[PDB]
């Protein structure tokens, strides 16, 4: 009905798209590890994605193995909203959205205490 709901619904349902791999425009290859989402969504929250995007007339995306760890922690960030920071984590977290060029997460890690 209302718009707020309407969000929601879509929210939740790119959510669970992302999780099954359904109507997936971007796969991330991290480390043979294989991540898949959205580019509306990665260009939102990471300049990194709004620029290796281009035309869109791109390709798969191979991504250093060192983010495998904390990459999919990004993803949540970028789907939900909620960055999941801990004291063993922060630093990773902080260099992978320095990387991805996530100016809403990097501020949080510097924030987090």
């Amino acid at each position: 009905m209302s718009f707020v709901q309407h969000s929601v619904r879509v929210l939740q349902e790119l959510n669970k798209q992302r999780e099954k791999g359904q109507y997936c425009d971007a796969t991330l290859d991290v480390g043979g590890l294989v991540f898949k989402a959205h580019w509306s969504v990665l260009a939102c929250c990471s300049h990194f994605f709004q620029s290796l995007y281009g035309d869109g007339s791109g390709g798969s995306v191979v991504l250093p193995a060192g983010f495998a760890e904390i990459f999919g922690l990004l993803l949540d960030f970028f789907y939900t909203g909620h960055l999941a920071l801990t004291s063993g984590n922060r630093d990773q977290v902080l260099l992978a959205a320095r990387e991805l060029r996530v100016p809403e997460a990097v501020e949080l890690c510097q924030s987090f205490k």
